[PDB]
């Protein structure tokens, strides 16, 4: 059985895999592994760009352990098995009239793997899925089967819901909900000067903003979401004409064939494959990516997990960096100074740096292990995220990109990150082999994270022949 990340960039061939159906068979799996001492990674969907809970010794799914257990109506609570993936979660919910307060771009992602790295949406007032959680259970090597919440053990209860796998198997979450309700989405384009002018304000009047920036334009998109009164309503270019600006740089006879079954995405995808690292290329793909936002403008309605979520795309490389932009009364200008600093970069070394850089917010957590850990509730997190895409499976192909990749990365690295103050998502940080690279990001972490000492404390007393913990846990964290 070998477990392969979403983009195909890390997978595994475990030599032991376990896929309990209950908490007892799960409770003797830990005590066996605990006594014998052999590695049980927790494992969710396996999705984590950076194979964060991938081991070649052992690892252990939730994936059967799956159930809605109780919804109390009253406080819009949801007790969910941690093996629950959140699209499962969200139909179960259906019925009962409930919802999460946010959603990633996608819904694979397990309960437990969801909450483990402190994955996040968008929205200056929603922080990240750990602060909404009110309570778990965690299956430990050392203490079996602990309760969790504000009430009980409080201080571990935020450390352990944001653990990264380190600290035990999670195996129920309960979480606070909201009423299931419609969003209206407004897609629009602006220039730089446009999003300035209108952003303090924007931030704070609308549920969830979104910003795509397009690299070598002054094109960004702009998505808002916000509640729709019950029963509200709402130029206008067919599929065909917004698809023209990339199908014409495509076909570079007079029409399109095969061609006309790619998607937005699919139509990237092929164009990128061309030339994936000339720059002057990507720029010629990034304006018609531009022309095609320009001729999207509009609006939609649907659930709130319907348009939550995005197209990601193809096969890729991330990096998503949370930092402090300020609080809800004190607003900071770091989040479009940062954006300003990153293309003006991406100019000057001439990246070939395809579209979006996406770029979210979120409120602080009280996870200090939150790569928007804050001790102030209402404090403000921009996430910046860059990619680039991996088209094809030519080996060759993806090697070129893969180092491309990392020095785009590594730019950002030492030019902005240490400045703003940005940390890196647990799903999307990756471990330099340069031992002077690997001690500057230990040195990075223990700026970013203060209770990182904390945090291998509760690894030494839960799991302290630490048989939940891979070759990245103990590289990021010895
Ligand atoms: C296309 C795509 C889009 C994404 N969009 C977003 C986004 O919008 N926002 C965002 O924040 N993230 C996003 N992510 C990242 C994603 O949310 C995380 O990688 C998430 O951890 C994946 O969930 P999983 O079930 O695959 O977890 P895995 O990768 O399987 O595991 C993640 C972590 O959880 C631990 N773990 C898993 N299950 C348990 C358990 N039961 N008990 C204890 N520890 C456990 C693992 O050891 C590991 O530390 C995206 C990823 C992709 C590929
Ligand atoms: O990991 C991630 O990738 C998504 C990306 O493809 C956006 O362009 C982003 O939403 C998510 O965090």
């Amino acid at each position: 059985h070998t477990i392969t990340n979403w983009s195909g960039t890390h997978a595994v061939r475990p030599k032991r895999f376990f896929q309990p159906e209950s908490v007892e068979e799960l409770e003797k799996i830990v005590k066996e592994a605990h006594e014998k001492g052999q590695k049980i990674r927790p494992v969710g969907s396996g999705l984590s760009p950076n194979g964060l809970a991938f081991s070649e010794d052992g690892m252990v799914s939730l994936a059967l352990m799956d159930k809605v257990l109780h919804v109390d109506k009253e406080k819009k609570q949801v007790t969910v098995q941690a093996g629950a993936r959140v699209q499962q979660v969200v139909d179960a919910l259906r019925p009962h009239g409930l919802t999460l307060q946010n959603f990633a771009s996608i819904s694979e992602q397990q309960i437990g793997g969801f909450i483990q790295v402190g994955a996040h949406g968008t929205g200056a007032r929603i922080p990240p899925v750990d602060e909404q959680v009110v309570s778990m259970k965690l299956v430990t090597p050392a203490k079996g089967t602990i309760e969790l919440s504000e009430e009980k053990d409080p201080e571990l209860f935020r450390l352990a819901r944001c653990g990264l796998g380190a600290l035990g198997v999670v195996t129920e979450v309960t979480l606070q909900c909201v009423p299931r309700h419609k969003l209206l989405e407004h897609t629009f384009v602006a220039t730089m000067k446009e999003v300035k002018k209108n952003h303090e304000k924007l931030l704070r009047e609308n549920k969830h903003v979104r910003y795509m920036w397009i690299p070598y334009t002054d094109t960004v998109v702009v998505v808002t979401c916000n509640p729709l009164p019950e029963g509200k309503k709402a130029p206008q270019y067919s599929e065909d004409e917004k698809l023209q600006p990339l199908r014409n740089l495509l076909r570079e006879s007079e029409t399109s064939p095969e061609v006309s079954g790619l998607s937005f995405t699919e139509l990237r995808d092929a164009l990128l494959a061309v030339d994936p690292l000339d720059t002057e290329w990507v720029k010629r793909v990034n304006q018609a990516e531009a022309e095609f936002w320009k001729r999207s403008e509009g609006y939609r309605v649907g659930w709130s997990d319907e348009i939550l979520g995005f197209d990601c795309g193809g096969q890729q490389w991330v990096s998503e960096v949370a930092f402090p932009a300020g609080t809800l009364e004190k607003p900071s200008a770091a989040d479009l100074e940062y954006m300003e600093e990153l293309m003006r970069l991406i100019n000057k070394e001439g990246i070939p740096a395809p579209a979006p850089i996406e770029q979210r917010w979120t409120a602080g957590s009280s996870s200090p292990m939150s790569p928007a850990y804050s001790p102030s509730p209402d404090s403000v997190f921009s996430w910046v995220g860059i990619i680039m895409y991996l088209p094809t499976e030519d080996e060759e192909q993806r090697k070129a990109i893969t180092e491309a990749f990392r020095q785009y990365r590594k730019l950002c690295e030492t030019r902005l990150w240490d400045k703003y103050g940005a940390a890196e998502h647990w799903a999307k940080i990756e471990v330099p082999e340069d031992p002077e690279e690997l001690e500057a990001l230990r040195e990075r972490l223990r700026k970013r994270y203060p209770g990182v000492d904390k945090f291998n404390k509760a690894r030494r007393e839960l799991d302290p022949k630490n048989i939940l913990s891979n070759d990245m846990i103990d590289s990021l964290f010895p």
